[PDB]
DNA sequence: CGCTAGTCGACAT
DNA sequence: CGACTAGCG
């Protein structure tokens, strides 16, 4: 997530009703929905008492899209992408220890403390994803899991033409190149629209409103990829990338310290990184509904060699990564859950 | 001004 | 997997 992006490009930002969207295709960044349902069984989720809370809290959601004439495409997260697998143990170590912390102060009294801090020990596991997935098919709504992240698969979707907006809370989404991103969507239908050929409307940005000077600032910026340089926001890589009439970004970035006028002093491992994070944003493995294949993201340049974007995303033989996709196969055993077939019966 | 980083809402009773 | 704000350049 870029940190502050949406107040940063907030002139670019228009508040709608999803009604615009009627008769229209929308995929669905479901983990959103998934998290603030499981907040409401924080507690039964945190002891592994049975629940299904944020099943119909999802399905408030579905139906109102179902209700108000849209087609939604209910996206899950599926395997851990290596480029963010530092914040993945981060996040991981800090769910446990405050699980444990909650299981010890729930014994101090303080039930409320105990509740407060289960709040953030939320795990959405795959198993909550299926039963969402399943109840999603019972109103025959299209479900499909990511070979990685959401944000790729929904990007993909939207820059094929298969979908034209996306419904999530996260900001990653402009980076990867969504044509409109629908943010802040209650319960009703009123959300926060983000059309990128508004990207014009921000004076902050300049001429950093094409895609990959974007894709660079939000990089610069600070990413789950790739963590920014001591004291580089959003406003500083934006003018660097405005001052910077060059094409050629590694010279830019080595250059840091000349375009911002500060004494930036440029790792080797950071170059590194960057290219590493561009090349996860642009070639990140999604999975194509139609042709029923494992692709990247935009189709690969010339300029990358396919063989060392491993961190970008190993890839399957295709028949496994429709049966992942279906979510009929576990992301993390691999060992089949579901035998569901749109065949007998997106795709 | 601009950026880091730590706090705490989100659900909902 | 986000919106504030104190604290500092
Ligand atoms: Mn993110
Ligand atoms: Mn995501
Ligand atoms: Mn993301
Ligand atoms: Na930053």
């Amino acid at each position: 997530g870029i940190q502050g992006l949406l107040q940063f490009i907030k002139e670019a930002s228009e508040p709608i009703h999803v009604r615009k969207y009627k008769g229209q295709v929308v995929a669905v960044d479901t983990y959103c929905w998934l998290h603030k349902g499981a907040i409401a069984c924080a507690e039964k989720l945190a002891k592994g008492e049975p629940t299904d809370r944020y099943v119909g809290f999802c399905m408030k959601f579905v139906n109102m899209l179902l209700s108000h004439g849209i087609k939604p495409i209910l996206v899950f997260d599926g395997c851990t992408l290596p480029s963010k697998k530092e914040v993945e143990r981060s996040r991981r170590e800090r769910r446990q220890a405050n699980l444990l912390k909650g299981k010890q102060l729930l014994r101090e009294g303080k039930v409320s403390e105990a509740r407060e801090c289960f709040t953030r020990s939320i795990n959405i596991t795959h198993a909550m994803a299926h039963k969402v997935i399943k109840a999603a098919r019972s109103q025959g709504v299209d479900c499909l899991v990511a070979p990685y992240e959401a944000d790729a698969q929904l990007a993909y979707l939207n820059k094929a033409g298969i979908v034209q907006a996306i419904i999530t809370e996260d900001s990653d989404l402009l980076a990867f190149g969504c044509k409109k991103v629908i943010l802040k969507m209650d319960q009703f239908g009123n959300g926060l629209e983000i059309d990128q050929a508004r990207l014009g409307m921000c004076r902050q940005l300049g001429d950093v409103f094409t895609e990959e000077k974007f894709r660079y600032m939000c990089i610069l910026s600070g990413c789950d990829y790739l963590s920014s340089l001591r004291g580089i926001g959003l406003a500083k890589a934006c003018k660097v990338l405005r001052l910077a009439n060059n094409p050629d970004i590694v010279k830019v970035i080595k250059k840091i310290g000349h375009y911002l006028k500060m004494n930036i002093t440029v790792p080797e491992d950071y170059i590194n990184g960057f290219i590493r994070a561009n090349n996860t944003f642009l070639y990140q493995l999604v999975f194509d509904p139609i042709k029923r294949k494992l692709i990247p993201l935009n189709a690969y340049e010339d300029d990358v060699d396919p063989e060392t974007l491993s961190y970008a995303g190993q890839y399957v033989d295709d028949s496994i990564a429709l049966q992942i996709a279906l979510g009929n196969k576990d992301i993390n055993t691999f060992e089949q859950i579901d035998d569901y077939n749109p065949d007998t019966a997106l795709y």
